[PDB]
């Protein structure tokens, strides 16, 4: 940076903070990543300038003949990188992503079966202080008690007697494969449509290790920052036949200009994406998720399904008499940053929990491998097995220390 | 740039395109401006990497630490730049910034009081295909026939009649002062809210050369990209009574994860609008704006209200017998960048218009003053009044070339 520096010294000094704290801690908050500097470069371009409402070619201001360019570039990459027949990029958030699936196809009030918020599912899927619970009637399916596994039988229970006009898959804190095939073919029994927000799981299925929603949901939503490992935004893609529709829901449906130099790092994000060393990345996310949850469980941890199937894990802190809370709160003082998470059926509040959830994400792209998998499960044992003792949490700090440079 | 033209020169070439497009043309659309580079620095972050669902301390995750203290600095600069009690800069666009208040005060199906958008109001004051007009009951007021300017016994009239919960003042294409005061006291009447949506005006409002809604409305909503000056976003300013549900409305309400490193340009917009030379800018802006109005008129074109009293104007092309798709099409091949505009009491459908909306905002910051107004307004009456002559078109060409070095 040059022009931030002299202009607004309070605002460069939080930004420099922050940026050597990103590099300080041990990030593995599911949800988080680390963007390339061709990704952040274009988010800092003269593209936020531009009004270019409307779409590609059929916009609703001139000038616009080179942002679309960027936004076709955006599309036609996601396009084929999920083997999609339509794609809209621009959904300012995950969040706006499943409002404009939600505007395309329901009307106020009506039915709509998604995944149990406590269970895994995400607030944007029923949650009645969201948007969703308010403007929709949400009906949830569940997990097994015992193996933390959807419970198909009761997504096809729920759904033949709630009667649906929406279904919704996916998940916040699932950290095992979701059958998408099952989804559809329950959906179709009650004459429903499928949604499939993806957005945990989105970098995964570009590599082609979590199985692909796109060809079974008639609505796949998702996130571009999460292991897509993109800018911070959303995307929604579509079958050619709700092209047109999925297109008017954003706008002028529920937004108006998008962000064009977000847009922009999107295709920097999926160009990435496309690229061979994307899917050695992603394939090591979950071999580093695998080996860090086979490895906690070493150190005497109850992981949620047994085990994880992509790049989240989610502790299960009964067993160690502790809350999510307290070792969200114990992990922060020793530089391991993860967040509080409900565990199904947790005897705890959304505020308390019982849970831990943690990702290989952000780790995996600093270049974090087995082996520090092992450690970074070890030093988790250390803080939380001696949560009263001064000395494990000084000893911590220093392996922490350690794995960061 | 350096990391971005490697990784991806197809993305990097159209951005290219557009940075020297951004100086090549005259840019006259009323809703853009120019960043500075420390806003797009700061844009540019590593910011984008975190997730700080919730607020400043009261976060939904941890390390936030340092983003609370960015997010602070855009919420003080903004209530100290405003006068304002409380203030919100998490929306991602204008249309989020008018959801979250809708999603406060209104259930659904509820009357609304908003401005006629053929008169000058906006698509998120109760379009039919916009959110706001299919989730509320929007009824409009209107604007003088004879004199363009806001009837506020008509806004009077339809708040007695209609009864509305709401009532919202502002617009998207009006060229004279809104009163505020005026709003209130027929708000107060009927036992309405006064939502006034600045987001045209803000950067004036700033400045002192529009009258402040603050202390008049109980909500302001405003986008932060047009004279303010600053990243593309929203922002909603409100009482310290609406602080709490406001807050609620953007997160867990309508959003999730905010963008911390647009909200970071926010705060560094909001820096350089408390500087004395911002507000010498904004005067500009007025001063431009006023001089352009006066110098068309003084080519021969009728003028929506007979001029201007803010930073935007609409040429009435009536007595052209041109269209405002005509004028758009034809002032874009020359290099002048309009948008085709209704005018009140329109006799042609909005995607044809009888009128272009014009707007000095983004000309003033590039170093236009009163004499390249005049040569702009001298430019725009040779093209129009010679709309059939290429002669006239190269001529207009040479002399856009020549303002923008
Ligand atoms: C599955 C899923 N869909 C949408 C979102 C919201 O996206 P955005 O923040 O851009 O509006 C999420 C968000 N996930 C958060 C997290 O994992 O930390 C949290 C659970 O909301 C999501 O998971
Ligand atoms: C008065 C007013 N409020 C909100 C918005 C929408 O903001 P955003 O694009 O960030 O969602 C606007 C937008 N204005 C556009 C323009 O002037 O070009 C257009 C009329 O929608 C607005 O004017």
């Amino acid at each position: 940076m040059k022009y931030l520096p002299q202009q607004d010294p309070q605002v460069f000094a939080a930004i420099e903070q922050e940026r050597k704290r990103q590099h300080a801690k041990i990030e593995l908050i599911a949800s988080e990543n680390f963007v390339s500097r061709a990704v952040m470069e274009a988010q800092g371009s003269v593209l936020t300038n531009k009004y270019a409402e409307g779409y590609p070619g059929r916009r609703y201001a001139g000038g616009c003949e080179y942002v679309d360019i960027v936004e076709e570039l955006a599309r036609e990459r996601a396009k084929q990188l999920f083997g999609a027949e339509h794609a809209n990029v621009q959904p300012h958030s995950g969040a706006q992503a499943n409002m404009a699936v939600y505007f395309t196809v329901l009307e106020h009030g009506d039915t709509v079966l998604g995944m149990n918020l406590s269970h895994g599912g995400h607030l944007t899927h029923g949650s009645p202080v969201n948007f969703s619970g308010v403007q929709y009637n949400f009906v949830a399916y569940g997990v097994d008690p015992e193996t933390h596994v959807i419970d198909y039988d009761d997504v096809r229970e729920k759904a033949r007697l709630h009667r649906p006009k929406l279904i919704v898959a996916a998940a916040s804190a699932y950290p095992r494969i979701i059958d998408f095939a099952k989804f559809r073919e329950i959906a179709d029994e009650v004459g429903a449509y499928l949604m499939v927000d993806m957005a945990h799981i989105a970098g995964l299925v570009a590599a082609g290790l979590h199985p692909n929603p796109v060809p079974y949901a008639h609505f796949v939503t998702t996130t571009t920052h999460k292991t897509l490992r993109g800018p911070r935004g959303g995307m929604i893609l579509c079958q050619e036949q709700f092209a047109k529709q999925i297109d008017k829901a954003i706008f002028p449906g529920i937004q108006g200009g998008p962000l064009m130099h977000v847009i922009a790092a999107k295709a920097v994000a999926f160009g990435e994406a496309l690229q061979d060393d994307f899917k050695a990345y992603a394939k090591r996310v979950v071999d580093n998720a695998k080996r860090l949850a086979s490895a906690l469980q070493n150190e005497g941890f109850t992981l949620v399904s047994g085990g994880t199937d992509n790049h989240l894990l989610l502790v299960d802190l009964r067993p160690q008499q502790l809350t999510g809370k307290t070792a969200e709160k114990v992990l922060d003082e020793v530089g391991i940053t993860v967040n509080k998470n409900t565990i199904p059926y947790d005897p705890e509040s959304p505020f308390v929990t019982s849970g831990i959830r943690i990702g290989t994400a952000a780790v995996t792209t600093r270049g974090f491998g087995l082996e520090e998998m092992d450690e970074i499960a070890a030093i988790i044992g250390l803080v939380l097995k001696n949560v009263g003792s001064e000395q494990a949490l000084e000893e911590a700090r220093q392996r922490v220390a350690a794995l960061t440079d």
